[PDB]
């Protein structure tokens, strides 16, 4: 079993050199997914299989000069959040196959609690508040239906695991709907937790499964491409100006670069992101997550 929380920033604080130098300095211009925050407990039901529960918030915000504009500003993505709760399957179907399979319930818009999360926060630190939260997406309430499947090829040398793990997910419901097909590579001491791998929606954002008592160390690299039909953040009807401010764009590639190293019981993560422009007059954006995950 793990406990874990994890924090998104497109701040990388002393990472921001490393993020820069992995996925070039344009991307750390860009603002599109500006925090998130999780918690998630994972419950080994068998050696070979998972039971998850999670809550999140996830907050998204226009780029550059546009965040401090009285409104969303047409050709950039309006202000929103999601927040969400939810539980997920992760099994080991064979020594070759590793699925997942998860429902969140959830809502986009001003209930979601974006504007007040990050008014408080810069707040706290003597920031300014971004007044377009006046004008962000519309609520929505809904689902979302998740996926994964991956092969686990891995061969096992002196005492290092190294593996290969081609993937396909998908999500559904009335937020989100994407198809997406990529693949990892992952160096690490145990076997299970080298393929518990994923993008996006299925990112495991800090729960590990593991066999491994002790010492555990991983470290990976993937890229995962998503052939979006819907994203509510970009394609909802913002509050006051009451438009969709964006085209998005149909494909849409995620990269993942990152390492955990712990110690029974206790485990630290860092991924460095990347997600390519999801609408026509956006850019690439880059961002890290940092977890602590209790596992036992
Ligand atoms: C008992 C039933 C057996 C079920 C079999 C299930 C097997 C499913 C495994 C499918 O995985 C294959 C997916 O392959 C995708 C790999 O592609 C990687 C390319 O990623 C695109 C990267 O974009 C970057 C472009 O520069
Ligand atoms: C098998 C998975 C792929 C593993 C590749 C991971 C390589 C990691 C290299 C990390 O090096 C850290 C160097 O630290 C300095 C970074 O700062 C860069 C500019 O300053
Ligand atoms: C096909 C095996 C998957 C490895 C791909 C991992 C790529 C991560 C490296 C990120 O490079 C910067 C983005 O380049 C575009
Ligand atoms: C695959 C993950 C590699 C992460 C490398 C990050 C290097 C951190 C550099 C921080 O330096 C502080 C001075
Ligand atoms: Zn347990
Ligand atoms: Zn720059
Ligand atoms: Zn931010
Ligand atoms: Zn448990
Ligand atoms: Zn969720």
């Amino acid at each position: 079993s793990s406990l874990a929380i994890s924090v998104a920033n497109d701040d990388a604080g002393i990472f921001q050199p490393s993020l820069n130098a992995l996925y070039g300095h344009p991307a750390a211009d860009r603002g599109d997914y500006t925090a998130g925050l999780f918690l998630g407990y994972s419950h080994d039901l068998t050696d070979a299989s998972q039971l998850s529960f999670h809550i999140a918030q996830d907050i998204y915000s226009p780029s550059g000069a546009n965040k401090r504009k009285p409104e969303a500003v047409k050709g950039d993505r309006a202000f929103s959040a999601f927040l969400h709760t939810g539980l997920e399957w992760n099994s080991l179907a064979t020594n070759w196959l590793r699925y997942r399979l998860g429902t969140d319930i959830g809502v986009i818009g001003p209930d979601a609690g974006g504007q007040e999360v990050q008014n408080r926060a810069h707040r706290i630190i003597g920031a300014e508040k971004y007044p377009a939260w006046q004008d962000q997406i519309e609520n929505r309430y809904g689902y979302t239906a998740k996926g994964m499947v991956s092969l686990t090829p891995a061969i096992d040398i002196l005492g290092v695991n190294v593996g290969f793990y081609p993937e396909v997910s998908a999500v559904g419901g009335n937020l989100f709907q994407y198809l997406g097909y990529g693949a990892t590579v992952a160096l690490g001491n145990d076997k299970t937790f080298n393929s518990d791998n994923g993008f996006g929606l299925l990112s495991r954002r800090g729960l590990i499964h593991t066999q491994k008592e002790g010492l555990i160390y991983k470290v990976f690299a993937g890229v995962e491409r998503r052939e979006v039909d819907k994203n509510y953040t970009l394609q909802g009807k913002t509050l006051q100006t009451k438009m969709e401010t964006v085209d998005i764009n149909k494909t849409v590639d995620e990269y993942r670069v990152g390492a955990t190293i712990g110690y029974s019981p206790v485990a630290f993560s860092l991924s460095l992101n990347k997600v390519t422009s999801e609408f026509r007059t956006g850019d690439d954006y880059s961002y890290i997550n940092g977890d602590i995950t209790f596992f036992f």
